[PDB]
């Protein structure tokens, strides 16, 4: 489980792993980005992380509650500001009904736009409160994170345009999973471009994929050319 | 905090951080690689994470205790499994007096005339594994951020010079994504049958060749970054 | 105990031995026309025969949440859980259920819940749950499985993956309760008792063992150099 | 962590996986599969499950007691019996000195004057022995690869075919457990050989492996497919 | 996380870090100086400290609010005095809501027109204090450390080029001797009756000046420190 | 209240005010530097911070065992780590027998023949750390107003007076931002081997020297201030 | 935080302190001695003790109210009666909506045309009460210190420069004894009929009458010590 | 109910009120005042203040365990350290019954054990207490504000044992006219350095010449210096 999301002057880029634990020898693939879109009005990503059954509990209930127009939803929520207001309280709901301890805690990104909007990705917490992503800290990560981190940081700005920032949440997973055999593929990956509430560059990954296979490649040949190329060490 | 060690086929390498939560409003800099040294005959290393109060009293009393010839200690131990066996009961002996907000980790590494490189890691419960050619290298601290230059260029095989350039560059990465670890650095490198500790150092923000190789894998990546073909998801 | 369901895009098969240390261990709450749900269990007799005895005694009491008024399998599923944890709160007693069937005006759904009370959902990607003694079956549902594999052949996997699991482990044994679900059919009918004299299950495995072992004979000769 | 071991007519063959668990956050590789070794006298394999500090301080212990004649150690036992006893003597000693901390063990082998033996050591520091009834013994993640072993190995099997079975057992091992992971450590002891010379690495990139998976999972597909039709009435 | 506003005679200076406690592994950048302004009209200005999550809805509700124009905002509140009555109200809804772990501090300083310059301290309870001539400046977050220079040479008559000045040296001083404080910063020179935002900076560690004036302010007590006279106890 | 400790490589320099609040309306002076010393053999220096029962418990206890020769005190103890670990012990039975709000801080330093300068700082938990090079000092109470002071111009190598300078800096900073803090104040200079408690002095709000430093440096700080380049922002 | 006030029949006399406690760790000067005056019509003063945030917002919202002549308030009041209990109004208003840590004391003081001197003390509930001759003055804050110096000096008819002088060595005596008590001190002398608030001041350390009134008080009071006779118990 | 008790140099000097509120309208007169002795090796004074049960049940237990040689008593206990550890366990252990804060109490106990010099000591109802030092030389339980500012400006460690206790009756004077809740009798006490006599131990009643004699010269002192003050220069 490792979730990363981008929000740029351009857009936003979501990236997320399948891999899930759901029991003591039970590990399996479960889709960690699920969509909300109102074609010419809105598109809103959810990012999962943490307790698999309390995750698939929220966006079951949201995704119910979307067919309710009588009920606040992610479909008449006014703004992202209202969407993260309503998860929180989701995420309130899911783990205080399966409570009797962090057993059932999860983390969420949300991330996307609001027609009449700019826009605005958020990290849900466990307690229900939440972050916003700014100019100066641009990006959010769930689940596994670290061995992705420095990259992002390396060459990610809010001025990135997106194509580039995506190649960085690729080589971002490449490191990751490289390191920690509880992130795993297949990815979930999407572009969202500001504007377009379009859903169009949603994208699944496999072990199969041309591309991801030639960029892990490629990156991978050209650090260790890198390496080699150092100048010899000079400790005295 | 962050130590990494390496065990490879011509040597050691050794890497550590050295800054300190003390207190939370108390985090300065601390040296977390201390050496216990027999000219010509052995020659061990040992890195601390973990609570402050806890590894330093362990190593006092690691070094308390080297003064005396009529108890086990670091320059009477046979071997560096009986010295890896002594730090585990040292642990215990400490965190069992101040009482996992005792706990620490530390490595272990180094040669003792008679056998080969041997590299531990003792755990918080005493016990403690061994480095070996399948996993020739150790982290303790906050160490995942720097754990990916590691798997990608790291072998038993890699020459001495080539694994202190990775440990650096590992530090590097880490330095740059997580606050809790801080220069100066303490680095040693051990050349097989040496028994020296004469390639010993500290590195701190001045440091030219370590400006240097962080400058010049910063731009390397970039590059590389920039030269990558473009994006086809379609 | 040792249970399987599979979650198709056609319909559902399930499968459950009932050696237990005879049990059902597949239980079936039918509403002709308008809803077909199966409860499966293993682990804690006490815990199981509990949850499920309060679960089918409530389906007497149209004033109470229960399996025949629920309006989504959704709603199942949080019923469940409810019941483990009343009886958790009430009273080591582990016990794992699978839930399966179909709501009329909802498609296919499949569920595994935990000691806990919580729950997963099966997908697209994770198409079957087992509970119980499940190691040695997973392999061949690994092999030939996938969310769009017809019915037949998701219980013919399922029931190899029986017999793999009846040949390694004795606390697994005949007879078996298995059932074929087909999308929107709401029936009960493909739901059948496997004894030691069934034929077509005698069948199977002697026509599964007979090839593994002709497969084997057949492999390239051993070339580790 | 798997490791199987199985005991024929003809020899031993031995396969261990090495995907290990040190700690949390830490999965590495290492060697789960030890030689003690006497050219023309003796030949030993030790099989490590459970707790890496565990086996290791155990392997650790018996390769440096095996250079001291004054003690009794795996060069000097007599019998592949007194192996057993003397390994679960130092199962306890290490279990009770870093005292969870449990492991299990697999001995096999043979010592000049005796036929071939192996024994499963447990935590507690007993063992049972194999038989020609049940000529195998596992350790760690096993049910997975158990059914294919009941189905095709006996105790007349040959070595080469018992590797085969090991290799497949390995397989939907790997396939159905990420717990398990290569490399892979695999031996082949002929009877009466005291030969370690069939010790194999198998790692992602070795071509017979790669084979006789692919071969496998076509033929089961096959067979699945040639299967005839469901008649359940 | 260190904040600090000055309320002088003629205006008022602001100076805020960047260092973020989001979570545990989670030591980010947020800029914590936000503005409520209106040309020629009011200039307002906010500084967090204290918990992210709670700061961050309590801008973010206010600058929602003040697109509604049929709701008390801070773009129709009359006085500066009612700005901060609003702000403690928003403090106390955000705190009721979501759940001292979701404690935050605000400083609120600023200028409505029809009125001086005004400058308040706004407590987790939603309750606030306001600057006097008598004490003319508040910090919140990490303030020990940078106090003493500010009672040292600010007062209520200090020049607004002076008043910066001290907050860039009660900064530098802060950043030195504690570690949840870091660059960059975000300052700001508000003049009296200005309704102007045109002097706000972002200091980065390249900021030309600021590394003059912290060189010049380090060497000018190493020198004092030097000068002093031998020790007579 | 407010303790500092100082280790150079010259000597010890310590500084503690007075100011001590002892009751809900009862805020009076109370010493907080206390000296253990048996002359041409051992000086060791105790510093208090905390519940004033708590730490003059602790001080009378050890004033009290110093006396008794068949129990372990701090006239027998072989280093200075066993007499932390000795302190570290009397704190915890201290708080055990009147039990946060019994919670104290303590500085140890000081010199037992045979060894050199050591300095530790006990927890209320009854564990210690010990002052390194790197970290070469510490202070208890309240510390954060005089800690840039010390950051600026202290390092390990400081010659004794200016280390002392520095810490009547550090106390007039924090004299003048807080309240709690308060002269009179009790001050010792220990010169390595010397093992004198000669340099022990009390610093009254009369005190010329400490008048003369005081109004010379903040009437430097001032000057300083005023000879900075211009402020330009834009 | 200290302040008296004092009703006699030439006039009425005040004094406050300044030192505040904001928050912990914030203590620093706020003035406790607020003036609502109209020029040949009123003279009302009012002096804070107790939370902060409400004194000031009970302050600043009687002042923003004074501007609105369609609302009750200080200007528009035909009594001081009518003022205590608009002032007892405002308490409770910031109390209730802020939420007994927000508790405040008043006193409110002066004259109004028609009427002659009045004084009341406001409690933390909005009722209050008023002086007479038999209990001349009121107390807030930290009062106990400067108490026995007003019940052996002060009486109904003491006059203004007597009175003033009274509590200026009521102010000494708590100065000295308590150190939530602090100067600058603002201090005022009302005139019976004068409505002027002519006499307001600011007293500093540097007030040269001050020091005059403390040193005098103080030297003669040991004076008198002295010359008491010898002890004779017995 | 106001004790107080000084150490000085020559010795020490106690003073305490004797009005109790043992009930809203039960105030009695009740001494708080109590010696324990043994002529020729120690005196030890306790004075009580709090609730008047827990007080007597602890004074009581102290006097009864006192006839006991098998149980550690204030007869047998080795130094004024020891008892008042004594005391502490006495005070929790009466608490802890009575409770099975309304049952709190504060003590002063003071004197003199052979062997060791003054000590004085304040037990608070925790049971943990404080000792006086040279300085901090004098303690106060109950009532004590308003008496207060006359020892700080007349009393020192050097101070005389006559013009102590005459501090300490002024103190008390003050307090009288202040506050109805300490009242005459008085129980005062001088006890002279080494002497271990109780001998100048008086019940001062309001018939008492002496007391009536230093209050009026007092109150007229006061008055008079009053009088000759330079007017007000504001
Ligand atoms: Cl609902
Ligand atoms: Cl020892
Ligand atoms: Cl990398
Ligand atoms: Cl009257």
């Amino acid at each position: 489980t490792y979730c990363v999301a981008m929000r740029l002057s351009s857009g936003l880029a979501f990236a997320s792993d399948s891999r899930t634990n759901a029991g003591v020898d039970h590990i399996s693939t479960f889709r960690k980005l699920h969509l909300f879109q109102q074609p010419g009005e809105r598109t809103l990503v959810v990012q999962s992380a943490g307790n698999l059954a309390t995750t698939q509990s929220i966006v079951s209930l949201l995704q119910r509650r979307c067919l309710d127009p009588e009920q606040t939803n992610l479909m008449n929520v006014a703004s992202m500001y209202e969407a993260a207001t309503l998860l929180g309280e989701t995420v309130r709901e899911v783990i205080n009904r399966d409570s009797g301890g962090t057993d059932f805690n999860c983390n969420l990104l949300l991330g996307g736009q609001i027609k009449g909007e700019g826009l605005r990705l958020f990290h849900i917490y466990p307690q229900g409160n939440f972050i916003e992503a700014t100019q100066d800290t641009p990006y959010f990560q769930i689940g596994e994170s670290k061995y992705g981190k420095p990259i992002i940081d390396r060459v990610l700005s809010y001025d990135t345009p997106l194509d580039q920032a995506m190649q960085c949440a690729l080589i971002s997973m490449d490191s990751t999973l490289r390191s920690n055999l509880s992130v795993g593929l297949p990815l979930d990956v999407m572009i969202y471009p500001l504007d377009s509430f379009s859903t169009e560059q949603q994208y699944r990954i496999t072990e199969d994929h041309p591309y991801f296979m030639m960029i892990r490649k490629g990156w991978g040949e050209g650090l260790v050319s890198i390496f080699a190329q150092l100048p010899g060490l000079k400790l005295g």
